[PDB]
């Protein structure tokens, strides 16, 4: 029935992924984000359990809604004539790692520390799940100001986990690796390495160390601000050219530089001041 159930709201992003309200679930006035997707623009649909035509993000998230906080939840979607509606949970507040990135410029090391962690078990969630992002950068992080956690959003561009290889790819450019850039060629578990190692870099750095393709299928990593020693390397190791050269989740956290990682509540405590 909609509407009656939810409270709609200003307009909090858009953009290729679809658009995003802030809502209100008038049941029992609970936070929500609520997203809508055309038909038209959906670029693989999915399937479900009851044998139902619903949209590829869909599936995914119901996979992954868990009580972990690690990613976003689906609360509820519907189906609209040319048009779904995804109910998903609301933090607040709230704000994405990119807009916090620009405000605060480059971030110390140690609270990159805790939030590349959280993204990293974040990312393991999915991946347990039979789940790719596909798509993982700053502005699919959230960040809950008060629990100092943080959440995956968006999987318009993620599909189901597979051992095999992909040949297509609607995620963002930047953070594709160069075996796609060049070959159109990747596998998820490698792939993701990647774009983790850009997205560590933005943090460390304040911004994205490749910009043209021809910079990506280099290779070549250059620091403009100071990281540590250790750091940049675990930075380089996930940026390898050669993906089985690439380190794995289990090697990233297990790296120097992954170690007495601050707990949620302690980096909002700390660097959040709350
Ligand atoms: N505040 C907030 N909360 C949830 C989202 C979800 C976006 C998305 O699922 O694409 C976006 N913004």
């Amino acid at each position: 029935p909609l509407e009656s159930q939810y409270q709609v709201g200003p307009l909090l992003g858009s953009g290729g992924f679809g658009s995003v309200y802030s809502g209100i679930r008038v049941s029992d006035n609970l936070p929500v984000a609520i997203k809508h997707v055309e038909k038209d623009r959906i670029s693989d649909w999915g399937e479900l359990p009851n044998g139902t035509r619903v949209p590829m993000e869909v599936v995914l998230l119901k996979k992954v809604s868990s009580g972990f906080s690690g990613v976003i939840r689906l609360l509820d979607w519907f189906e609209r004539p040319d048009s779904f509606v995804l109910i998903l949970e609301r933090p607040e507040p709230v704000q994405d790692l990119f807009d916090f990135i620009t405000e605060r410029g480059a971030l110390q090391e140690e609270l990159a520390r805790s939030f590349f962690w959280q993204v990293l078990e974040a990312v393991r969630h999915c991946h347990n799940c039979g789940v790719l992002h596909r798509d993982i950068k700053d502005e699919n992080i959230l960040i809950d100001l008060n629990r100092g956690e943080l959440k995956l959003i968006d999987f318009g561009s993620g599909a189901l986990l597979k051992d095999t290889v992909y040949t297509d790819f609607d995620g963002t450019r930047v953070y594709s690796p160069p075996e796609w850039i060049r070959y159109h060629r990747y596998h998820g578990r490698s792939a993701a390495v990647w774009s983790l190692g850009i997205l560590l870099y933005d943090m460390v750095c304040g911004d994205i160390p490749f910009e043209h393709d021809e910079e990506i299928i280099r290779g070549q990593v250059f620091f403009r601000q100071r990281v540590s020693s250790e750091c940049q390397h675990l930075i380089r190791w996930c940026l390898a050219l050669r993906p089985s050269d690439r380190p794995t989740f289990e090697e990233i956290q297990n790296h120097p530089w992954m170690q007495d990682v601050l707990l949620p509540q302690e980096t909002a405590e700390i660097h959040l001041h709350s």
